[PDB]
């Protein structure tokens, strides 16, 4: 019935992730969370990038542990440029027995008018902002706004830190890390 | 063996936050290990419920042990009446007179440093290091050496708080220190 939703590159996936969805699971009490990978822009496509294939690999090894976190490969394996509208009104439609939470952060809410479609996307998913403690999302827009400790940690972060070669510890699972080595993704 | 982290604290219960910033300054600063440094339970405080220091030791214990490079140091524990930082590591100091102690303490704490006992000798005794986010750095009249890491605002006082509330701590400490938390009942009424 309540399913969070987290869109994301993750590459690599990382701890940040998986807080989140914890924290988002309990606090509005969902029944499970899907975490929706997107397809590297255009623009930032080229070579030497990680393929599709490595990414899902890195996110199952990630959520591996957690029966409760899916994987939604909706929009990945859909066509492909899909405003989040699109994604969101497919989904609806295959699950119109779920009601969808997506998951963005705070820094992101002050943007959601520049969203595709933003207003007929908010009669089909509900909006939870992430904040640090302390502090709630002040917006025109129906949003819900979870609290979690800050985790400065991204995907582009920890790429940049494997090519400088610097550690990445306590930054993301064992098992991605593992994986990351193994194959020398970002090296 | 000249360069030592310490990082002091209750540990009540020790977390990944403590983790990450001896692990980052261990790397940056090219440390031959870390040591944290349990603080001893208020006078004023003992006698309330609050967790025994054996078990803030096990749970310590059991966030380090898969870690070479980090250990426990007792010394604060090993009196009984108040502790203060300046006796330990002079203390310290004595104790290991060829090692050189790199304090490490968070960006916050940095602007109460001028308001701790003996802080103008204890400057003497150890080279402090402020953790501060990429971008900002500390500022004080104090000579401190700055590490940037990551931020991760997860406390000991917050695991607290939320494990009385019965609220999830998942992905901010050890499952091995939950274990332990969960099995003993400790932070509970």
């Amino acid at each position: 019935r309540k399913i969070g939703i987290i869109g994301g590159t993750f590459d690599p996936p990382h701890y940040g992730h998986l807080l989140i969805a914890n924290e988002v699971y309990h606090a509005l009490n969902l029944e499970e969370v899907w975490f929706l990978p997107n397809q590297i822009p255009p623009h930032k496509q080229g070579r030497n990038i990680t393929s599709v294939e490595s990414r899902l690999q890195m996110l199952e090894l990630a959520t591996e542990a957690e029966e409760h976190f899916s994987i939604c490969l909706e929009e990945l394996s859909r066509k492909g440029p899909s405003y989040t509208y699109d994604t969101m009104l497919q989904l609806t439609k295959k699950y119109p027995d779920v009601q969808f939470h997506f998951i963005i952060g705070g820094d992101m809410v002050e943007y959601l008018p520049k969203w595709y479609n933003i207003e007929a996307l908010l009669d089909l998913v509900t909006f939870v902002g992430v904040a640090r403690p302390g502090y709630k999302l002040r917006t025109p827009y129906p949003i819900t706004t979870v609290e979690i400790p800050e985790f400065a940690v991204s995907s582009s972060l920890l790429r940049e830190r494997y090519k400088e070669k610097k550690t990445c510890k306590y930054l993301l699972p064992e098992k991605v890390q593992v994986y990351i080595e193994r194959n020398g993704l970002y090296e």
